[PDB]
């Protein structure tokens, strides 16, 4: 059976109220392929931030696998938007409630980082 985890992504030079549908991911390997684009918010009530947030469904078999990835600021423009700073990676744990913290800037990770 599928596994589907969240992503939560952070960027200072971006804005959940007005980048909303040209914020995405592009991803690789897993399975995946492609634009995934963040459709939702996560409040951070620790850091007083806002997230990007979107789930991602991957086949149950691709459990492990390590996941490439980077942000993009503007679909809109393709790549010539703006992407992060460089090629990116985590792997998919299987998690009940698996959850990523992409800070712009570094690796996505399985724990909630501290943002000032």
């Amino acid at each position: 059976p599928d596994h589907t985890f969240t992503i939560y992504y952070y960027n200072e030079d971006l804005s959940t109220d007005t980048d909303m549908g040209k914020v995405d991911l592009w991803m690789w390997n897993a399975g995946l392929d492609g634009s995934y684009v963040f459709d939702g918010t996560y409040y951070d009530a620790e850091n007083k931030v806002t997230w990007f947030k979107q789930t991602i469904t991957v086949a149950g078999s691709n459990v492990g696998k390590t996941v490439g990835l980077k942000a993009r600021y503007d679909n809109t423009k393709g790549w010539d938007g703006g992407s992060d700073t460089a090629d990116r990676s985590f792997t998919i744990s299987g998690d009940e409630n698996e959850v990523l913290y992409y800070v712009d800037g570094s690796d996505p990770v399985h724990e909630k980082p501290v943002i000032v």
